[PDB]
């Protein structure tokens, strides 16, 4: 009937984070806005849905009551976050609201029916695996920053998980770089390929890399529509699937390159962020002028001016530069999509194998062995 | 003569910042000016004109002008402690770290405006901790509404040797002031809302916040030297400003004394759960406790209790046998409460539909009235 219980006001505090960064809050089109709360077993069972994913998040509390209601999100979180008290208790009083109660304060917020909360979907796999947490992280965090904007692309505005073999791998393209990053599986696992939309790929590395769950283990269920994670035990995040094929990728990563370029990664992305400054958003593009005495980095912004950075060649650590070649080659590239790639892999140094202006680079991180990306120039 | 200059990085993003918090095509420009061992940035929007030198490494006196957020967006991220600008002419003004060149493209001076002159009415000396106390306590209720124009701004006025500044939006009263040593020319002028907040963050700068302040005013402009180095020329709003005190509460019949922080927090908390269409906090006060209560129509209600207490950090006193249930917006209370630094804060009433004076003991010379809502 009417819950009530007695919570930690920090771990209700962090749950009410997560149901925020789920709720539907943008105020264009009409949106569903509450949080359901359902106190069973000694757990607090906190939900939130929008029209991608469902999250159910569990608790421990006392409960003095099972039962279950529904309050706006944004005004729970938003007093919650304000309270002093090392602990709250949570009554549904019916019609009078949820209370909110703390030492010397009351909050009643107005429910609404549990009937108006969306239904959490049931979810019959076809396949079934678990990974570790930092592994899921990583092949995300790899993959997330290319995903394509573009609805009509509707296949590729989703990362693409999928197993070849023994390797679970995410791939993600938006037709100007490609991302690809993977870790090997134990056991054999059914091949399967489905594509996950953007916001899910968001909200579920927001939930792997909490600190109580970075070192966890989280099982993944999925069938050609629904996939389902369960994080830790106590954290189930369902989310649609986008229905599309993605692309034969394996086409897009070059066979041979006629130069390489060995650089220090941060001195790469510092570099690049400064020239870049000088762009407009008409004409996002950094001139690379390569030899293998120096590497002049420049652009030029209409209205504004122009910018040149110099690189000169360094076997120190901290200033590496050798580029391979006799011969020079001046290319462009979106310095957003390098330096997607550059700060997506903590390495001292990178790799970025060229063939001619035309075409694509390749990048790698030598002691990255399992992340690959390839973007195509811009004329400049 | 070409500019040539070598600044320290971390003095010419400072300069850059004030530059770029006041900004015609021309106006978005930023002139600069290598003369006499010393860099003078000049910035101008239609209230006010900003004049920032810094010390400087001068190689060749000249002049050039760019786009303030060209200049801004470059500087700020370049990594080395100093750098070297040289406007080379027909390429444009370089901005040189050491392994990096920027190169702007230069406008012509003679589009950018000169600070105009000022023949003063009154001038005088103050010390920038007290120009800063008076706009500090006086900025936040400055009327938005353009309807209201000659409310836009601080009342900036003497009586006698009382160096006032007020501001008014209909809603609240906060007037602050510093007593002068020198006899002055009666005034009072209106200060723009811009012109306000730009000072206050020139006077807070830490390089001034510790020295003087110089005001030049007449009817029609005033001007402010702060410790020599920075000038700023503002146009004034041409208005009368209206008689503020009767605001003031003729006398009061109840007093309420409580923990400054306390009483803000909540609030703070209470106002929760109000909505934008009443944003309204009922105080509920008497002897033995205050209650701060709200309401926000299909949203929910909230009450926090606070009990009598003598203890510093959770004073709590009020000196009546009736009781006494007033609203307030909540914003209006929460503006007073911030802008001044006291561990109590006083709050006198009168009735139901009568204003709230709030004074901070230990600083007499801040007062501030906020008017009740129907709760």
């Amino acid at each position: 009937h009417m819950l009530k219980l007695i919570v930690e006001t920090k771990t209700l505090v962090q749950s009410l984070g997560f149901a925020s960064s789920v709720v539907e809050k943008r105020n264009v089109i009409p949106e569903y806005a509450n949080i359901k709360l359902s106190a069973q077993d000694g757990n607090l069972e906190l939900s939130s849905t929008n029209m991608d994913l469902y999250l159910s998040q569990k608790i421990a509390v006392q409960v003095v009551s099972e039962g279950e209601c529904t309050v706006s999100t944004k005004t729970l979180n938003d007093i919650v976050r304000k309270l002093p008290d090392s602990e709250l208790t949570l009554t549904d009083l019916g019609t009078t609201g949820l209370e909110i109660k703390g030492k010397n304060c009351k909050f009643n917020l107005f429910t609404l029916p549990v009937s108006s909360f969306p239904a959490m979907d049931s979810i019959n796999p076809e396949a079934s695996f678990k990974i570790s947490c930092t592994d899921f992280a990583k092949i995300i965090e790899s993959t997330k920053f290319s995903i394509s904007l573009d609805e009509t692309r509707y296949n590729l505005n989703g990362v693409y998980l999928h197993i070849k073999d023994k390797e679970f791998c995410s791939a993600s393209t938006d037709g100007h770089r490609l991302s690809i990053s993977w870790v090997t599986l134990e056991k054999q696992i059914k091949n399967f390929g489905v594509i996950l939309p953007q916001k899910s790929a968001e909200e579920i590395l927001k939930i792997v890399k909490d600190p109580k769950n970075i070192n966890e283990d989280i099982e993944i269920l999925l069938n050609s529509n629904k996939i389902k994670f369960i994080c830790n035990e106590n954290t189930i995040m369902l989310s649609k699937l986008i229905d599309g094929t993605f692309p034969d990728y394996s086409t897009f990563i070059p066979e041979s390159s006629s130069s390489k370029l060995v650089i220090n990664r941060k001195m790469f992305a510092d570099s690049i962020e400064r020239i870049a400054i000088i762009t407009v958003e008409k004409f996002r593009a950094v001139k690379l002028s390569l030899s293998r005495e120096t590497l002049e980095i420049s652009a030029v912004g209409e209205a504004r001016g122009n910018a040149k950075e110099v690189i000169n060649s360094s076997q120190d650590k901290e200033s590496f530069y050798e580029y391979n070649s006799d011969e020079s080659l001046a290319i462009g590239f979106n310095p957003q999509y390098l330096e997607d790639v550059l700060k997506a892999v903590k390495s001292d140094l990178v790799e970025l194998y060229f063939s001619d202006v035309s075409a694509p680079v390749l990048i790698k991180f030598p002691e990255n062995p399992k992340d690959i990306f390839v973007v195509m120039p811009v004329k400049v």
